[PDB]
C-alpha cells in the first residue's frame, strides 16, 4: 500500500514474494536504474516507506561477476555511483554498497538492518533472474520489482513475445497516454536514518592484466567520449535535442556524422530515465521526420528488446530465432564459408574487410559503435563463423566485453536480429546466411563514406 495521491501507478510494480512485513527501512535494492532523479522504483519505495513510517535506504551490490567486463564499464558505472551517493545523501537516503553477490549479501542486510520490505528495479535478463532466486530463498519479508526503465511496464505492454516491431507497436503506443507522465518530486527522507574509491581503485588492480591494449602496451580506449553520472547524462540529452536531433532523421544511417544521441550508455547504466529523454523529445520542434525516427528507437525497438528478454528464456540462444530463420540456417550449415575467424582476430580487427576491422576498432577505443555498423559487425560474423551458434557466442562475447551499454537486453536482441532475423522478415537466400538479411560491403559504400569512416578508425 502507498498513500493516497502518490502518483504512483500499480501497474508498474509486480510482487515478486509474499512474505510477513517488518518495522524497519524499506529497501531498494537499485540494480538497473542507478538514479535518483526519474526514477519510479525509488519513488514507490518511498511512498510505501512514508506509508508504513519509516526510511527508504538504497542498496546496491557490487557483484562478482565485474571481471567478466572491463575497466571501461566499472569506471564508468562507479563513477556514475559516487555522484548517486551525494545526491542521495541530499535527499536524507543512504546508500550502502556491499561487495558480493546479492543473494548472500541482501539476505544478511536485510536481516542486520530489520528491513520491513524490500523493492528492485526490473531487468529481464538471466543474471537478474538468478539474483532474485537466490535473495527469495533468503528473506521472509515482502519482496516487489518495479519497472523502472521502460514507459510502458514491460508485462503490460504486450502479454507475450511480439515477433515484429509492428505488432508491437501500436500495442505500445495506445498505453502512452497512461504510462508516459511526468514524474514527481522525490521526497526526501523525513530526517537522515570502504569508499567507493576504495573499492574502484581494488577492482580496477584486478581488471588491469586484461585491459584492452594496442602493440604499443598503450592502452586502446578513450575515457573522454562519455563522461559518467546523473548530471552529464542530462547534459548529452540537452546537447541532443539542440544539435543534433534536427538532422537525426537523415543521418542516423551515416556512421561517419556524430548524429546519434550517445545516450546508450547512460540509458544502459539507468543514469538516465528512457521516460524523461521521451518527455523532452516530445516536448521539442525539430526538423519533421527526426522525432518520429528517434522515438521509434527509444520506445519501439529499446521496449521490443526487454519484451524479448523477458519471454524467450533462450533470448542468447539459437532456439529464440523465428522458425523460418532456423530453417534457412540449418539448411545452409554445411555451406563452406568465404572467411573463418578466430575470437582473436575478430576482437583484434584482423580480418579482410577494412570495414569491420574499422568497426571493431570504434569499439575498442570509444566503447560506443555506431548503430548502423553494429549491424554490419553482427551480420559479417555469421558470414564468418563455424555456425549460427558460435557466430552468437563470438558477437555476444565482443559485445558485452567492449560495449560500455553492453550486457543489456538491447544488445542480445539486436544480436539476434543481425543473426538469427528476430524482429525481421527473410530476404533472398543465399548460401551460409540463407534468407538472413544481408548487409554487403558494397551497399555499405553506396551509402555512406566508407574510406572516411575507415581512416577514423586506423
Ligand atoms: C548487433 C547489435 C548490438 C547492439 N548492442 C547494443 C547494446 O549492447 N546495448 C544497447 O543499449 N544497444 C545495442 N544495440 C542497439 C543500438 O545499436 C544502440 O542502442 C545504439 O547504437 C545506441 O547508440 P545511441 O544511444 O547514440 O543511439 P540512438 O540512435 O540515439 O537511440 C537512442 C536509444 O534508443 C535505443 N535504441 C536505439 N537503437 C536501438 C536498437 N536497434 N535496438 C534497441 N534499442 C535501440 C537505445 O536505447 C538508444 O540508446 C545493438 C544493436 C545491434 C544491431
Amino acid at each position: 500500500l502507498v498513500p493516497r495521491g502518490s502518483h504512483m501507478n500499480p501497474k508498474r510494480i509486480r510482487a515478486l514474494k509474499s512474505g510477513k512485513q517488518g518495522d524497519g527501512p524499506v529497501v531498494y535494492w537499485m540494480s538497473r536504474d542507478q538514479r535518483a532523479e526519474d526514477n519510479w522504483a525509488l519513488l514507490f519505495s518511498r511512498a510505501i516507506a512514508k506509508e508504513a513510517n519509516v526510511p527508504v535506504v538504497v542498496v546496491f551490490c557490487l557483484t562478482d561477476e565485474f571481471l567478466e567486463a572491463g575497466i571501461r564499464q566499472y569506471e564508468f558505472m562507479l563513477k556514475g555511483l559516487q555522484e548517486l551517493e551525494v545526491s542521495l545523501s541530499r535527499k536524507k537516503i543512504p546508500s550502502f554498497f556491499l561487495r558480493g553477490d546479492p543473494g548472500e549479501k541482501i539476505s544478511r542486510f536485510v536481516k542486520d538492518y530489520n528491513a520491513g520490505t524490500l523493492v528492485t528495479d526490473f531487468s529481464p535478463l538471466r543474471i537478474k533472474n538468478q539474483w532474485i532466486e537466490k535473495v527469495i530463498s533468503g528473506i521472509s519479508i515482502p519482496f516487489f520489482e518495479v519497472d523502472a526503465h521502460n514507459v510502458v511496464p514491460c508485462w503490460e505492454a504486450s502479454q507475450k513475445h511480439e515477433y515484429a516491431a509492428h505488432t508491437f507497436r501500436p500495442k505500445l503506443y495506445a498505453l502512452l497516454p497512461e504510462f508516459l507522465e511526468e514524474f514527481p518530486e522525490l521526497e526526501p527522507n523525513s530526517v537522515t536514518p570502504e569508499t567507493l574509491s576504495d573499492v574502484l581503485e581494488t577492482g580496477v588492480k584486478a581488471l588491469l592484466p586484461e585491459r584492452a591494449l594496442l602493440k604499443n602496451k598503450d592502452p586502446l580506449f578513450e575515457p573522454w567520449h562519455f563522461e559518467p553520472g546523473e548530471k552529464a547524462a542530462k547534459k548529452v540529452m540537452e546537447s541532443f535535442i539542440a544539435d543534433r536531433l534536427d538532422s537525426y532523421g537523415a543521418l542516423r544511417n551515416d556512421p561517419t556524422k556524430n548524429m546519434l544521441s550517445n545516450l546508450s550508455p547512460y540509458l544502459h547504466f539507468g543514469q538516465i530515465s528512457s521516460q524523461r529523454v521521451v518527455l523532452e523529445v516530445e516536448k521539442a520542434e525539430s526538423n519533421p521526420g527526426s522525432k518520429k525516427a528517434f522515438l521509434d528507437e527509444i520506445l519501439i525497438w529499446k521496449e521490443i528488446s526487454d519484451n524479448f528478454c523477458y519471454y524467450n528464456p533462450g533470448y542468447d540462444g539459437f532456439e529464440s530465432f523465428p522458425s523460418w530463420a532456423k530453417e534457412s540456417l540449418n539448411a545452409h550449415r554445411n555451406d563452406v564459408r568465404s572467411h573463418i575467424y578466430t575470437l582473436e582476430e575478430f576482437e583484434a580487427g584482423k580480418t579482410h574487410d577494412p570495414l569491420w576491422n574499422a568497426s571493431q576498432m570504434e569499439l575498442l577505443s570509444t566503447g560506443k559503435m555506431h548503430g548502423y555498423t553494429r549491424m554490419y559487425w553482427a551480420k559479417k560474423i555469421l558470414e564468418w563463423s563455424e555456425s549460427p551458434e558460435k557466430a552468437l557466442e563470438i558477437a555476444i562475447c565482443l559485445n558485452d566485453r567492449y560495449e560500455l551499454d553492453g550486457r543489456d537486453p538491447n544488445g542480445y536482441a539486436g544480436i539476434a536480429w543481425s543473426i538469427g532475423g528476430v524482429h525481421d522478415r527473410a530476404w533472398g537466400e543465399r548460401e551460409v546466411t540463407g534468407k538472413i538479411r544481408y548487409m554487403s560491403y558494397e551497399g555499405c559504400k553506396r551509402k555512406f563514406d566508407v574510406k572516411l569512416y575507415i581512416e577514423k578508425y586506423s
